[PDB]
C-alpha cells in the first residue's frame, strides 16, 4: 500500500502549485479540509531523480545533537547517519563511553524539519501530481540536462485530521 503518509488514502484533490503540496485532507470528522504544505524543503531532484532530502540522511561539517532518554553514541550515529566514535572525539568521549539522556554532542549533520532540505524545485519544471498525490511528476534538472521524475508524496505526506503532516 502507502508508505507512512497514506494521506492520498483520505485527502483528495492532491494538487501542489509547483512544490507547496495541496490537499483536501479528509479529517476524522468524515469531512475534507484543504491541507497545504511546502514540499519544496521536503523533496530533493537527485540526479533527475525525486528524492526526500538526501534519500536517507548525509551530512557535512560541524553540529551539535541533544542527546534523548536512553540513547548512546552509537545510536547517535545510526539515527544522524554519523561515526558514533567522532561524535565521542568531539565531545571528548569515548564511543562505547555511553552517554547521557540531554546532553549536547557534535554530529556532522542535524536532523532538520523544513528549511533548506530538498530544492527540487529550483531545477524542477512543470511540476504536478498524478495518481491522486500518491504521486509527483516533475522534469527534473540533472547532468543529462531535463528528466521526468517522480516521487511518492503519500509515502511520508499523511493527513492527520485534514492537516498535511511529514513522517
Amino acid at each position: 500500500g502507502n508508505y507512512a503518509g497514506n494521506f492520498s488514502g483520505s485527502s483528495r484533490d492532491i494538487c501542489l502549485d509547483g512544490a507547496r503540496l495541496r490537499a483536501e485532507c479528509r479529517r476524522g470528522d468524515g469531512g475534507y479540509s484543504t491541507s497545504v504544505i511546502d514540499l519544496n524543503r521536503y523533496l530533493s531532484n537527485d540526479n533527475g531523480h525525486f528524492r526526500w532530502v538526501s534519500g536517507g540522511g548525509g551530512g557535512g561539517g560541524t553540529a551539535t545533537v541533544t542527546v534523548q532518554q536512553g540513547d548512546t553514541l552509537r545510536d547517535i550515529g545510526r539515527r544522524f547517519d554519523c561515526d558514533f566514535h567522532e561524535i565521542a572525539r568531539r565531545n571528548n568521549i569515548q564511543n562505547e563511553d555511553l552517554i547521557y539522556p540531554g546532553q549536547v554532542l557534535q554530529v556532522p549533520t542535524k536532523g532538520g524539519s523544513g528549511g533548506g532540505a530538498g530544492n527540487f524545485w529550483d531545477s524542477a519544471r512543470d511540476v504536478r501530481l498524478v495518481d491522486g498525490g500518491k504521486v509527483l511528476e516533475a522534469e527534473l534538472r540533472y547532468s543529462g540536462g531535463w528528466n521526468r521524475s517522480r516521487i511518492y508524496l503519500d509515502e511520508h505526506i499523511g493527513n492527520r485530521n485534514g492537516e498535511l503532516i511529514h513522517c
